[PDB]
């Protein structure tokens, strides 16, 4: 699926939010993702070896404080200018159980695309997030 | 440490956040965190088995993406009208490498206390940022 | 790819660790990996909201500590009966990062299929 | 109060030691720990350094515990790569400890020789991790 205005819009404000930070080992991704009802989220990762979230992971609970529970479209953008990073697999898999369906922003081969979490992890592990088990 | 104005402001102000949102096992604790410019941060953590963050990593996010490079307090608060809840043992890790002496607002005898995250570890183990090791 | 013997053998041993042990509320799921030496290493998760790791990570910190450095192939096999689990995201980030090319074993149409790591995450992350 | 290292913790100090000593040195796998169960089998392995959240050596210790069928840890060591000795467990190390194997005593560094401590001891104000339905 063909990069959308709306994606392009996405990719844009991230941008702008991780191009507005100094440059930094730690901060160094900001992702944006925008809602069914068109409010736009956005973060900046915090790395860490415990597992700092990516941005990704920060724009979720960034959403869920909002009162944002469905979220459509989400990128990720590296620091100094290096552009669309596609999601981690940790990120691929909280965004397939918490936001079923949700499109991430990637390369293309004709341009960025647009493509459901759920083909980024074929095979697919799904959590029945009923039980804290595996 | 005897809580302070700054420090109920972060009480009230998480408290609002997590209030805020449907009742959720998933996001389920908000975080408020102010800088030494006086701004304040928040967010909802966004619970998975893979490590999804606290919602004090999510506020750390936050800052971050606004430039706020040094914080100083910090609490976590949990829903259905409940209160305080100490830092975990990851959070604590994570804010006293990235935010030398930060202080987390806990239960205390007298009322909600102030305490160093520092102290919050006592034999600490302290990373050495400047390497991808342990 | 079909499965292997030396997939065989690897189903067999982490089948045989999570069947072996009791019932627990902090895990559910054995893994074993395969080292190009033909050591075979095994361990079960540990299931924590601070991102415990899966019986995969187990696996791999077993592997270091043998000072087996490349990894061929790895499997997820839960409890109950419930067999073979595909790779959550996170194990397959890491398994691509740390061993590029290793196999996970998953189920397939005709039975457990053999696929690199990086089949498993399309439009590939790369840790630099 | 922390108790004096004991045989068995001297054991497990070897037992890290030589693990971590017999493998190439390494910035991804840089510590090795050890752990003993009531049932006096002694379990090792060591840490998987990844940004989504990489286990630390404990917690590779408690997976091939469980896997062996030992439910009771009672004493854990982390030893570092190039003589660096006895680390202090991090904050998400104790969490987790204290949350799956309550009681369990850290072998950290003193000023009279390694002490053992409660890992509840190594989080004052600590968070516990509480839900029946899941
Ligand atoms: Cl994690
Ligand atoms: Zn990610
Ligand atoms: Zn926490
Ligand atoms: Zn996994
Ligand atoms: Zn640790």
């Amino acid at each position: 699926e063909p990069l959308s205005a709306a994606g392009q819009n996405l990719i844009d404000t991230a941008t702008s939010v991780i191009n507005g930070i100094p440059v930094s080992d730690f901060y160094s991704v900001a992702s944006a993702a925008i809602s069914d009802d068109g409010r736009v989220f956005s973060g900046v990762n915090v790395y860490h070896f415990n597992g700092g979230p990516c941005a990704e992971l920060v724009v979720l609970g960034v959403a869920a404080a909002a009162g944002a529970t469905k979220l459509t479209h989400i990128v990720a953008i590296a620091n100094e200018g290096r552009g669309i990073l596609s999601p981690c697999g940790r990120c691929r898999q909280v965004l397939a159980d918490l936001h079923p369906g949700i499109k991430a922003i990637v390369i293309g081969k004709e341009g960025p695309k647009m493509v459901a979490v759920e083909e980024l992890l074929p095979s697919i592990y799904a959590w029945d997030k009923d039980y804290d088990r595996i």
